[PDB]
Order: structure tokens, then sequence, then C-alpha cells
């Protein structure tokens, strides 16, 4: 059995060739809006400090002037075509983007004075970048106000590299972001951080290689940005009510908070001035994701869908051209209108249907399978392909939402971990050498998504399964060649490249500067994740905590292996006080300042029992960024 | 193969056995705590205007001083017994509260000239009956305010049934509700109404008869109010910031907003005058749900443990007795002061735990396997046992808040149905008698876990395999037996029942009159889903909606199978304008009122093509409140 990527199954050819026949041939109306303004076309490299590649549009030139390959669906095709248009745009004068230099785009709008942006970028490296082709092409002008349109790293991420903090802390800098944003940020980003940047992997794809058996796209973009710095710089205006109207360096801007839908802080930008409308990320050229496979909260549909619709009532009668913070406008009036309400009722009906069908008692995946299109005319429509959300999981999602994970089975309310279901349907099934030769029945026959499931109990009842794994790396693979959806592409090309020769040594937050942003409250809420329960029970202690920079003041306690804090009080009896500032706080737990060292520095003063503060340091564990998803976790001793 | 309910099997017997050798024995604590303050006691039974029973506390008379028999965790039946413990209580002078009357409690408190509650139980009848036993024993007073503690129809389901909805809109009885109320209380119990009615039959056994064989408990409550009227009426003063002070008939009423954590608009109730907390169903005597068996959305741990923090924090050093909207008090600072703080441990550590776990790459099912217990001191508490919330499924919860149900593997990105992957499993193992022979394999060892999801399998690929049915009801109902989690017990008995004889004829919300507090903008939500999308395509349509009474204008269109509505605005070039009034509509889609009926008497005017306001109506789908659940639908 081998471990080389197969070329397409004739059921797979075939499956791709059928595609072709039922695609519509709208053609160009896309490729045109994707073209119309380009002012320099960026088809080159993006190279960090240490001159490793951390963009390259470069290794996407198979999909330019070529006709689809067997491996790919031709749907999927055509819209890694459209992402490969990258460079700098003229929406119109005044207003520009740079697109196709990062997983998101750069709104650039030039004020009286300066440069006022809408994002920044996923990270430091893609943000310098982007604004120096900018600088090719249009005079140097300072930075005067930044908008984060949401909570979501490919938005904020690259704020530090091209924007200060301290002019940003001193007001001098205005950073407009929507209601409630630092706290999804980092509860997303930081807090379920390890996770999420490692689940996102599969997502986006960056470790598979790049070509037409592999890595061709993201849907929304190309993949994600390789040894890169995600930077976190808090914003100094907020967005509470759901419209708020503020001028700035001679530009106005008009507000909608859209919180729920896209992004839990997430909202629109409307430019009256050019009567341009910035629908942020909730409402791209394909359907989105109600939920994310990288892992975020469920969204909500309902909401999304109402948001849409408030923006088509609001100012569709009023945009000329609608923009979006990951691909391509919309030109004209006509065509923005349609699209709204498109984007609206698509929406809609993958809450309103997976809810009548809920309430007709079908479970999560019944409805996933018994919905197979959107209805009527948004079938016809190119721009709500479900080439980033999926269809059924955005179903299963709406499920999850209402209901939850469970489906009101009592058989299914204690299901057992993969290994000890894996063990056990394997054995069911009448042995390994039983299930291989079901595996290769299903392959024959086509039936890769059975397939699948049967090479997933075995690799996890037995790991050093070599037939299990080139078989169910085998698999993947060709539902991955036969997927519309570039996300689904992505998670089974990387989950066939991660079966046959292990995960990459990569790390997506590797030289993350967002723990910079983090307030002592938002540190601690991470300690108290990182906080070993089994050594801390037996270790009950209170610390206080006395910011002497920021004047606030926090009561820790470590009870029962669970630790909690209190902003603004101090416990009277506590075992220990430490007096510092939050930079001293910072190196001390990102092991670069030694705690005996800070002490006789005099950056740390502590009041009572200092071994107590040195053993709670000890408490913490430390988040490998790898783990195993195809597999079972790598134990570590012998079992 | 017997559809008969089976005795405890040895192995089951002897698991119950083992559980009694190991309980704490700080036993009496707390049935002194439920028995104090006890001014009538009931064991009676709540019967409707069509004299069937509604509530019977009599039913459950086994309990009663007797030990734990065979077929019923130990720790499940003490909790059971001090559920038992139902009448009007004292909690102290102008204190009241009616436990055991409902799946919730109700508080009373009496002001200078009326009575200000907390919470009108779940039905119309048990709130009644609830008041009545208080008027026995205190003078009859006027109901001047309600405080509808959060979103949950346990508490606000009752209303109608004591409070008049004309005396609300008018501000004479005075409605408190945490922010969103409305919103949240028409999305959980009428949106996704249907599907949650039915998946509560399973949480709280309610067709499931009461013995040690079967309905006993639910951890937090008995069961569930049968053939009764769930009401809803629209709060009139709405909590809005995270503390706000009011006063009302000379009662001191200090709310704290605990928004996302038991319920998604929740609060507590601070009563300075009485130097008492109403900690609403925030901290119950039992785990809670982060996840709920019958359907509703995911809950924040994190927020639920600083909610309780700020609790014993603001009002800690200030508290007497704790009073909840479920079970008994809890006396005395020192108590209340620990209680709290065990609390917030709990609810700290599901999220904190999961989120560790999460980030060192366990997936949902791997991290509910291995947490077993809860840390340090918190597994020695009687008040911290997993009898209403699952330990497993709220570390599953935290997976599912912060990731979701997708595990990250792409292996489980798209799972087949039940009757499909069954179908398949039952193929692969050897068709339906290997999978029955393995079934009784695991049935034999006490695998009973595994025999429900064999037999699973095999129930969706093949209904009508008696034999297979009998089987999984069987290791079910082993389970049940076993379990210290009431809710579990519940479900497992339901799917034993139903597996045997079949789902019974029964609909929770029968009788009822929620839909009455429904504003247009939530009725055509409702109308949304209803709306048949196979049907509606081809039919797109704009309505226009004017409503007389309530001064509102609704633009309601139908594209592409899809219904969506905008307030306070109306489409130029509609196919029809319906002017009408709230009352008028509500009979017509609830079948009461016919549509030409309606236009011959003038309750109706059309401008328009009025053919098409019947064909829109003719696109609603109506939901039978029965499905099947532990096999194929129908
Ligand atoms: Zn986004
Ligand atoms: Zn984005
Ligand atoms: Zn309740
Ligand atoms: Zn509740």
């Amino acid at each position: 059995e081998s471990l080389d990527s197969k070329p397409a199954s004739a059921i797979t050819a075939a499956k791709n060739a059928e595609v072709l026949k039922n695609l519509p041939f709208a053609d160009r109306e896309e490729f045109e809006a994707a073209k119309r303004g380009l002012i320099a076309p960026f088809s080159g490299q993006i190279k960090n400090a240490e001159g490793q590649v951390v963009w390259d549009m470069g290794a996407y030139q198979f999909l330019n002037d070529k006709d689809a390959a067997d491996t790919v669906n031709p749907s999927l095709w055509r819209q890694a075509q459209l992402n490969n248009i990258a460079g700098l745009f003229e929406v119109m004068p005044k207003l520009y983007q740079v697109r196709g230099l990062d997983p998101a785009n750069m709104t650039i709008i030039e004020g009286d004075s300066g440069l006022v942006l809408i994002d920044t970028l996923t990270t430091a490296e893609t943000a310098r970048a982007a604004l120096d082709l900018y600088f090719q092409h249009r005079p140097k002008k300072p930075i005067v106000a930044v908008v984060y349109s949401h909570s979501h790293i490919d938005h904020f991420g690259g704020a530090r590299g091209i924007i200060d903090e301290a002019d940003v802390k001193a007001g001098k800098v205005k950073v407009f972001a929507p209601s409630g944003f630092m706290e999804h940020a980092v509860s997303e980003n930081i807090l379920a951080g390890t996770a999420m940047a490692r689940r996102g992997q599969y997502q986006s794809g960056v470790m598979v290689p790049r070509g037409a058996q592999a890595q061709v796209d993201s849907g929304l973009f190309k993949t994600t940005a390789t040894n890169a710095t995600n930077t976190l710089v808090a914003p100094n205006v907020l967005i509470e009510k759901p419209y708020e109207r503020h001028t700035v360096d001679g530009v106005e801007l008009e507000f909608q908070l859209t919180l729920g839908s896209e992004a839990p802080s997430d909202m629109n930008i409307y430019l009256p001035q050019f009567k341009v409308l910035n629908t942020a990320d909730n409402a791209p050229p394909a359907m989105h994701n109600l939920l994310t496979p990288r892992g975020a909260e469920v969204r909500d549909a309902k909401a999304w869908a109402g948001y849409i619709d408030a923006s088509l009532e609001k100012y569709g009668d009023r945009t000329d051209v609608l923009i979006q913070q990951h691909n391509w406008p919309v030109w004209g009036g006509d065509k923005v209108r349609t699209y709204l309400a498109d984007q609206r009722d698509m929406y809609a009906f993958l809450n309103n249907r997976a809810l009548n069908l809920m309430n007709k008692g079908l479970t999560l995946h019944e409805i996933a399978a018994e919905v197979s299109k959107l209805p009527g005319e948004l079938d016809r429509k190119w721009y709500l392909r479900s080439y980033y959300g999926a269809l059924s999981t955005n179903l299963r999602a709406v499920y999850q939402r209402y209901l939850g994970f469970y489906d009101g089975n009592p058989a299914n309310l204690d299901p057992f971990p993969p290994v000890e279901a894996g063990k056990r349907y394997v054995e069911a099934m009448g042995g390994a050498d039983a299930v291989l030769k079901q595996m290769r029945a299903a392959i024959d026959k086509g039936d890769y998504r059975w397939a699948v499931q049967l090479g997933n109990h075995l690799v996890f009842a037995d790991p050093a399964n070599k037939d299990a794994r080139a078989l169910q790396a085998d698999a993947m693979e060709q539902l991955g060649y036969q997927t519309e959806n570039a996300l689904w592409r992505n998670m089974y090309m990387t989950g066939a490249m991660e079966l046959r020769h292990g995960v990459p040594t990569y790390d997506s937050r590797g030289k993350s500067e967002m723990g910079r942003a983090l307030t002592p409250d938002m540190f601690f809420d991470l300690l108290a994740i990182r906080l070993d329960t089994d050594k801390a029970v037996g270790h009950d202690m209170t610390l206080n905590w006395v910011f002497e920079d920021l004047k606030q003041d926090i009561a820790l306690t470590l009870r029962n292996g669970v630790l909690t804090q209190r902003v603004g009080s101090l416990n009277p009896k506590a075992d220990v006080t430490v007096k510092l500032t939050k930079p001293t706080l910072d190196q001390i737990a990102a092991r670069k300042l030694d705690l005996p060292t800070a002490i006789k520095q005099g950056t740390v003063k502590l009041d009572g029992d200092g071994k107590k503060l040195g053993e709670f340091f000890g408490l913490l564990d430390s988040f490998s960024p790898k783990f195993n998803i195809v597999e079972l976790e790598h134990h570590h001793h012998h079992h």
C-alpha cells in the first residue's frame, strides 16, 4: 500500500466531468468584477525578517489560464482562479483595496491629512507589505484612523506592524471596533488559542503543498500566512449603539452593528461620501460558516439575515459599489440590491429550514441529508456556492445553536472516546483485516465517505496499522478531489498528508505578540486555563496582585485546584501580595524574566509567603502547539 | 423476547449495593433544611378543569421512609426523598415559598398592601393551586408585583392563571424580567417549540409510570405537569443595567443580571429588608445543565462562575438565608458563603478544565472520558452531585460552546443520517443476527453502554426487528437503574418505554396559551419556520400587514421559498395589503377563524390580490407534537 498522492479515480474524474456540464456559464461577470480597478498586480512573495516565505501567490500559477484538472472540482477551480487576482485596486478616487496579499483585504481611504483604514490584515508582515504596495502608487501619508470591522485575526492581526500602540493608548490614532471586541478577540484567539490555531491548519491547508492534487484555494482566500507575527492592539473608540456616525480626518464613517452574525463582535461600514457599503465578512461571494472548522462560537443565521436586510433597506438605494474584507466588489446599485437580497435569503433559509425540520423531529445528520441545495434561484448564483461554508455543516450548526450536539436519542447520550469506539467497532466488524476488506470494497464502489468512517475506527484502534492509514488517506484524497468546498478540500488534504507523513512541525502562533494587549484580568483568565487542577489540588492559596502602573488590584484564589479572580478587590488574609507592573508580569509567565531575579531587581515586591508565588507558577501547564487530529494523541510513555 | 420491565440484573444490583457503602453520611443536614419552615404539607393531587390529574405527589409514596431498591441508584433515591418534601414554607415572617406543587418554586413576599411574587410556576393550574395553599394559611391580598427571574417556562408559565394581562398592559401590576426576556422566551419555547416540548418528555419522563423500576425523580423536581396550560404574559419593567434597585409595595428588590448563564435572560434577586438572596436557578443543590436534554442554547460556565462570585462578594456578608426557585433554602451566612464558593468553583472548573484539555487536543468524548469527578472537596458535597446536569455532558457542552459538534477530524466531517449509518454498520457487522448475538453478549457482560450503541444501529436499520427493540429497551432500563443522574434515568426510561410500546399520546403544549403574548414580528418569525419551502418555491409574493390596534406595519416577503419580514415599513408594490388586529391574526393561523368568514365580518380588509393571502396560508406546515426519537420517523 502506497503513501503517494494517487490520481483521480475513474469515478472521481467522471463525477467532476458532470460538474463541468451543470455550472452557470454567467462566467466573466465575476472575473470583470475581480479585475476592475486594478492599479498594480501582485504575484510575488512576502518574506519575514529571517527571509522565510510568509505569502506566495506564485505557488498558484497552475490555476492561471488553464482548465480544471480531473483532481479538482471545476466550480472550485473557477473560485480558485478568481482568488488568484491580487494587488492594489481603486474602487473610486480616494478609496482603495489591497487584495490577495493576505487571507483578508485592507481598505484604504484617503482623508484630508492622512489615511483611514478598514482592517489591518492577519500579520504585521502582510500589513506592512500591503501598505508598501499602496505607497508605491500613492503619496506617503500617516495613518490617522483604523476600523476593526470584527473580532477576527485576519482583520486586527496586523495592527502593530503599521500603527503605534502608544499613539492608540494616547488617542493620537483613532481605533474603532464593534461592541465586545477584546472580550471576543481574546476568548477565540487566546483562551481557546492553541486548539483553534491547530484546527485552523486543517481549515487553511497551510502545510499542504500547492498543486492540482493538493492545496488549491480556501474559498475566501488562498490559504494562511506562514512564519508570520499575529498582533493585537486594543481599540480606543467602541461602537455600542445599533448605528453610529463618526467623522475622522474629513471621512464620514457610518457603522452598523451586526453582533453575533459572522463574528461575536462585528459591524458593517457605510461610506456616505462615496455611496459605498463595506459589508466586512457579512456578505462574501460564497456561503460563509455558521460554524467554523477551526473552532469558534456558533453563529446566528437569523440575526445574520436580519442584519443583511437592514443594510439592504438602509443603504441599498444609496450604494453604487459594495466592498468586502474578503474578495472583490459588487458594482452598480441593481447588482448590489440583488446580491444583498440573495445573501439574506440564504441565511434566513439556513435558519428557517433547519427549525422547520427540527420541529418535524429531524436530527442534525437527517437534516443535512434531506436538504441537498439552496432553494429556487439561490442554487443558480455563483456568489452563493458552498466554497467556504458548507450547506450540510451550516444546517448541522443551526441544530447545534438551538438544541446542541445531543440528538435526543439516549443511545447517543454517552458516546465512547474515538480509540475505545474504534477498538469495539473493529472487533464488531470482524477485526482489522475484515475492516480493510470492507474499506477496499467501499473505495472500489466509490463510497469514499463510508471508507473514511470505516478507516477512522481502525486508525484509532491501531495507529500502527499502515494499510489502514494509506487507505484512509486515499479515500480522503478522493473526497478532496470531488468537493466544491475549499475548506473541506483543505481539511481532507491535510488529513491525507498527516495520515501518510505525520504532523508537520509548524506553529501558527510562534511569533505571536497578541499577549501584549492582555489586561491583568485577561491574563489571569489564561492562567486559570493553564492551571493543572490535578497538581493544584491540596495547594489552596490566595495571592493578591497590585498593579502600580494601572492602579488595579486583583485578588487571586486557588481552591480545590480551581483558579478564580476578583478585579478591584484585595483579600485581607492573602497568603502573599505581589506588587509589580503589567510588563513585569508578562515576562515572568513568558519565562523571559526569572522570579528571584525580578525580586533582586526590585521589579517584583512581595509581602507574605513568597514560596507560595513560586509554587503557583509551578502549577501552570504549557500547551504544545502540535497535537494529533487524524489519529490518537502521541503518548508520552508506554501503555 | 419480553416487553416487560425486567428486575435489576445481578451486575446492576451489585453496582448499586457498592454505591450505598460509599455515600457521604452527612445525612439529615439537607433533610432538616428541606423540612425547616413547613407550614402545611402537600401530598395530594392538582386537577385541571376536566378533572384530569396535573400534579400528583401521592404517586411517589414508595420513596418515603424506605431504603433504595435494587433498581435505583441510592444517591438518586436520597435526592428523590428530599424532593418529596412539598407544601407551604415560611422562610421568615412576610417571606414564603410554595415548593413541590410544580417543577419550580414560587416565592411569596408580603408587602405593605399586597403580595410581591418571584416567579409564577409552569402552568396556570399549578400557579392557582400554589396560591390557594398560601391563602389557606395567610390573609387574602392582591398580587401587586411579579418578578420573572429568567426566560424558563417553569417560572413565567403560570402567570395568566394568577395575574391579569390587562393589569400588566395598564401598569396596575408591575412585572419585572431580565434583559432580553421575550426574545429568548419565544425562541426557546415557541420557535424551537415542538422539538423542545417533545425532547422534554424524555428529560422529565412524564409519560413513564412512577415506581422503583421507572420514573422516580428529576433531580431539581419530581417531573413535569400533565394536561395543563402554559401561559405567557409579557413583562412591563425590564432590568437592563448589571444591577438595578426597585421598590414595589414597600418591598426592596435588588436585581443582579446573570445573562447567558442558566438561561439567556436571567437574574438574581436580593432582598435587602430580609437579608435574603434568591439565586433563581443559578445555584441549585445539584450540578445544573450547561446543555439541557430538552434542547436550548449552550450555557456559559465562565459567565455563570463569574456571576456566582459577584453574588458572593456583593451579598455574601449580608445574607442570612439563600432561597432558590428549585429545592430548599441554605441557612446561615457561613453555610451560604461556603455554598456559593463551592458553586462558583464547580462552574469555573467545568469551563477551565475543558479548555485546558481542548488546548491539549482532546476532543469532546475524550474530555468526558478523562474527567470522572469534581476536584478536591467539591466531590464531597451533596449539593454538587450530578443529579440534574451530568459532568460528561457539561464537559462536552464547553467543547460545543468554544469549538462546536465537529471534532476537527475530517472522517467526522459528514456523518451519515441514523438510518443510512444503521444499515451500513449492521451490514459491516455481519447483518442483523450477528448484531443481535453481539448485543446479547454485551448485555450478559453488563456492557449496557455498548449494547445501546449496537442496538441503535439495528433499530434504525430495521425498526420492525422486535428482538432488537426489546434488547435495546432492556439495556437502557439497566442503564437507568444504575445512574445517579435523574435526567439520564428519565431519558433511558422514556427510551425503554417507547421502544417497547411506541410513543404515548400526549402533547405538553396542547392547552398552551403562550401565542397570545406574541408581537406580530414574533408571530411572522414562527410563520417563517412553519413555511414549507418546497411548496413555496415558484410562489414569490409580497404581503403588507397593517395592525390597526398596535399602529404597526409589517412588510412580508416570500422569495425562493424563504419568508422574511420588515417591521415598521410597507412595500409599495405589494401583491396584497392586509388590515386587521393582532387578535384577528391569531385566530386565522390557529384555524379558529376562517379567511372568507373574517372578510365577510370585516375583521380582515384586503387591498390587492386576496387569492395570494389564501395561497400564503396554504404554504404553512403544521407541526405534529409527536415524533419518534428512539427509532426512525414518523
Ligand atoms: Zn471574519
Ligand atoms: Zn475575514
Ligand atoms: Zn426552573
Ligand atoms: Zn431555569
